[PDB]
C-alpha cells in the first residue's frame, strides 16, 4: 500500500487524517489509513443525498410551487382563500414567485376574497425558500472609533434590523466580533462592534421565519399586481385541499444535482434529502425521517452503513459520523452503475470548474483535468471523496476526510499550507502507484 | 507501554480513542495513544476552568447578587428606583431572591416611587443559558397529560409560580401514525413557548422541562411578583439599560464561595457552575463586560503564565459542551500533573468523583470493582458519542498515575436509541487494570 502515514506528518500537529483509495480496476485497496474511523464528512455527505435521489426520485422528478382555491371565481372576484403550496424548491426566486402570481389575472382575478393560505410538508432550507432564504443590510462605518455605525435595510425585505454596534477603536479590533440574536418575526437584533472602514458595505443573513417572510412578499406581490386582498394568513399545520389554479416547477433532477455536487449548495442537499423522505414515505418529512429512507434506499443497493451517523443531506451537522469506507463503498457503486446515474459528470473537476477549478494540491498535471471530487468544508475539516485516473488509465476511487485541522485563532483560518502539500503528494502518489 | 491499540479492540467500531497516562512518581509516561491527536474533551474541560478559577478568583470568591438605590429611603417610600444586580450566580434560588427583596420591607420601604432597573456585565436543562441572572437554573417545569384516546389534544400544565406560557395543540397518534411523531417546542419572545406535533398515548405522565430564554425578562417579572407579595408597592417601569448602574448598596446576596462550587462543578458536573466560573474568571481579570471568547483568552492566559502550553487548542466555553472545543489528552494531562503538584496550595484533588464512592463515577461499571473502586478519581466527561474521563490512581506499587482518556465516535445505534456502554465497561475495566498493574 501507499505511505499515508508518512504523508499526515506534514498536516497540522492534533490533526487527524482518514483516507482510503481503490483501483477500480484491479478491484484492490492500494491506500488504506484509518479506513475505518467515523469522522465528519461535511458536504462529501452530498454523495449520498445524490444517489438517494436518483434511486427515489428519478430524472423526471422537479419542485412544484402551487396556487390553489375551494373559491368559486365570480366576476374578478375568488370567493375563497388563496392556498399558496410550497415543497422546498431550493431554487424558488422572488421573480419566479411573482410570475406564479400573475397567472391569477390572466385567470381574471382582481380581487381576492377570502385569507392567504400557506402549507407546508417538511417538518438553510424550509418549505417556502425564496431567493436562498437570505438578505443583506448596509453599514456604514466610516466613523469614529467608538461611536454607532448606521445600519439600513434594503426596502425589498421585510425585515428589522435593531440593536446598535458601535465602532472599534483599533485599541480593540481584536476583543470584537458582532453579536446577532433572532427576535419574533425576522427582527435581528446586532451587538458589538466592527472596524473602522471607509466604502459601505453589506453583511449577509439568514431569514429566520421564512413562513412569515414569505407570506410579507406575496402580500407585496399582490399589490403590485393589483389583486385586492384583505384577508388573515393562516399558517396551518396539515396539507389543504383545493383546487389547482397554477403550479411553478423547478428544473428536474439531473440539474438539481449538477448544481448540488458542482458547487456545494446546502439548500438543495437538505431539500432532496428531506424530499426523499416525503416520497419513500408519503408523509411529512423531518431530518431523521430522511435519515432513515436515505439509509434504507442505500441498503437496498448492498451499502452497508453499520452504526454510521447520517444526520442531515448536507453534511452540515457536527453530529455526522461515517467512515471513509463506507464513503469509499458509496463512490464504488457510482463508477460501477455509471451507464445509469450518470453521476459522474457531476463531481467538479480540478482546475477546470466546480468548488475545486483552482484547489491548491490539485492544478499541475497529472491531477488537473484529471481529478474529480466533491468536496467538503468546515471550521477545522478539509475533505475530497472522488474519482481519477493513475499511469495506467486505471479508474481509482479515493476518499480524504481531514479533521481536528488547526493553526490559529478565532480571528482567522491560519494557512492551508499543509493542506495543499499534503493532498498535492497524496494524489501524486495515488496517481503513480 | 500499554498496548492501547489492543485494548481499542473492544470499543464499537468507528470510535477513536486518545490515552495518555504518566506515573509522576517516576516522571515517566506509560501510555501514549494519539496522545496528541485534538479530540471532544467533553465535561473533562471543567478542569482547566477549575484551575483557572483557583488562581484568580481565589477562595474568598462569592457571587453577588445585590439590591441598589439612588433614591432615599424617606417616610415608607424609597424615593427612586429600585436596581437589582445580577451576575451570573449559578446557584441563586427563587427563595433566596425572595429574601433578599424582604429585606427591603425590614428596611422600612412598603412603596418603591421609581422603576425596576435590571443590572448586567456577562429546549432542554443540562445546557440553559448560564445568564447574568439564573433563578432556579433559568429551568422550568411543564407536564404534558397525553393520557387520553388517540386523536385527543395533550394537556400542557404549567405550575403557576412560573410567568411564562407554555401552548400549542400536540394530539395523542394512534400506534399507527405513532412511531412518525415529531414532538417539538418553537422558541416566541418573552418566554412563551409554542409545542407542535404529537406523541403515543402516555400512561405517566410526561414531563418537559424547558430553559427560559429571556432570563432578564423572566427575572423582573419574577421579581415583580416578589415585591407584591412582601405588600412592597410598584407601579413603574422594567428597565434594561446594558449599562452598569450606580446605586448605594442596600443589601447583597453572597452565594457559597469557591469551595464549595468547586467541589459541586467536579464532582456533580454541573454545566453551570462551569460556565458562569469560565466568564466571571474574565469579568474579574480583565474587568469588562465577560463573554465566552473574553473566558477563553483569560483562562489560557491564566493557565499560561503557570507553564500549561495550549498550541492550537480551542477551549470554546468553561463546560465543554460544545462541540467546537479541541485539545489533545496531553494537554489534559499536564493541567493534572500541574493539579497534582501544587495540591498543597490549591487543594483540587478532594474534588475529583471518587470512584465507586461518589460524583458522576460512584456506580461507573468499568471501575466498581478492585483494585479501581475507591483508588481512581476522575472527571467524566459525556455527550453522545463521547466517553472520556481525566484522573488520578494508585497503581499496585503505591505510586501516583495522572490519566487522561477521550474517545470519540463512539456509536452503536440508530441516533435515538439508547447507548449501549458494554464495550465502554469492557475497555475501562481493562485499561485502568492495564495502568494499576503496569
Ligand atoms: C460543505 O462542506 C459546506 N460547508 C459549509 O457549509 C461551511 N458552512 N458552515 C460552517 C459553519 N457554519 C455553522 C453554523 C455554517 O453556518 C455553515 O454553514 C462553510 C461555509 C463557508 C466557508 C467554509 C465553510 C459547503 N461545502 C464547502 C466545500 O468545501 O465544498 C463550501 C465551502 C463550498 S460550503
Ligand atoms: C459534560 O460532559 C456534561 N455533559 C452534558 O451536559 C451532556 N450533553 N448535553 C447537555 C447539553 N446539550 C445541549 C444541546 C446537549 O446536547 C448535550 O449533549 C449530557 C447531558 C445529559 C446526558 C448525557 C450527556 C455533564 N457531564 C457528564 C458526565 O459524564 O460527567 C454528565 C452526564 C454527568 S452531564
Amino acid at each position: 500500500m501507499i505511505n499515508v502515514s508518512d504523508l499526515t506528518q506534514k498536516l497540522p500537529e492534533g490533526s487527524n487524517a482518514g483516507v482510503i483509495a481503490k483501483n477500480i480496476n484491479q478491484n484492490q485497496i492500494i491506500a488504506d489509513y484509518n479506513g475505518s474511523t467515523f469522522m465528519l464528512p461535511a458536504s462529501t455527505q452530498k454523495v449520498f443525498t445524490a444517489v438517494a435521489a436518483k434511486l427515489a426520485l428519478g430524472d423526471q422528478f422537479q419542485f412544484e410551487t402551487a396556487l390553489l382555491s375551494n373559491g368559486k371565481i365570480q366576476n374578478g372576484n375568488l370567493d375563497g382563500n388563496l392556498i399558496v403550496s410550497f415543497t422546498g424548491d431550493p431554487d424558488l426566486t422572488r421573480g419566479q414567485l411573482y410570475s406564479l402570481l400573475a397567472e391569477l389575472k390572466k385567470q381574471g382575478i382582481k380581487k381576492i376574497n377570502g385569507d392567504l393560505v400557506l402549507d407546508t410538508s417538511v417538518f438553510p432550507p424550509a418549505a417556502a425558500n425564496i431567493d436562498n432564504n437570505c438578505f443583506y443590510a448596509e453599514l456604514d462605518a466610516n466613523k469614529n472609533p467608538g461611536e454607532i455605525v448606521k445600519i439600513n435595510v434594503p426596502a425589498q425585505f421585510p425585515i428589522q434590523v435593531f440593536g446598535q454596534v458601535y465602532v472599534a477603536d483599533s485599541n480593540e479590533a481584536p476583543y470584537c466580533q458582532l453579536d446577532v440574536v433572532v427576535h419574533d418575526n425576522n427582527r435581528y437584533q446586532v451587538k458589538g462592534c466592527l472596524a473602522r472602514q471607509y466604502k459601505p458595505f453589506g453583511l449577509s443573513f439568514a431569514v429566520q421565519n421564512t413562513d412569515a417572510y414569505a407570506a410579507a412578499i406575496i402580500q407585496r406581490q399582490l399589490r403590485k399586481l393589483g389583486i385586492e386582498f384583505n384577508g388573515k394568513v393562516l399558517l396551518p399545520q396539515k396539507p389543504q385541499q383545493g383546487q389547482l389554479l397554477a403550479k411553478h416547477l423547478s428544473k428536474p433532477l439531473p440539474d438539481l444535482l449538477k448544481k448540488m455536487m458542482k458547487k456545494s449548495d446546502n439548500q438543495i442537499a437538505d431539500s432532496l434529502f428531506r424530499a426523499v423522505a416525503f416520497n419513500y414515505y408519503k408523509r411529512p418529512a423531518s431530518f431523521q425521517l430522511g435519515t432513515l429512507a436515505v439509509k434504507s434506499i442505500l441498503q437496498k443497493q448492498g451499502i452497508r452503513f453499520g452504526n454510521s451517523i447520517l444526520a442531515d443531506g448536507s453534511g452540515l451537522s457536527r453530529h455526522n459520523l461515517v467512515a471513509p469506507k463506507t464513503m469509499l463503498s458509496v463512490l464504488e457503486y457510482i463508477a460501477k452503475n455509471e451507464d445509469k446515474l450518470h453521476l459522474m459528470e457531476t463531481f467538479p473537476i480540478a482546475g477546470v470548474d466546480g468548488t475545486i477549478s483552482g484547489r491548491g494540491g490539485l492544478i499541475s498535471p497529472p491531477l488537473v483535468k484529471n481529478v474529480i471530487a466533491k468536496t467538503g468544508s468546515l471550521k477545522g475539516v478539509y475533505n475530497l471523496a472522488g474519482f481519477m485516473t493513475n499511469a495506467r488509465g486505471e479508474k481509482v476511487a479515493f476518499v480524504q476526510f481531514i479533521n481536528g485541522y488547526s493553526t490559529g485563532d478565532l480571528e482567522s483560518k491560519t494557512k492551508r499550507a499543509p493542506l495543499v502539500q499534503f493532498e498535492r503528494n497524496l494524489y501524486n502518489e495515488l496517481y503513480k502507484y
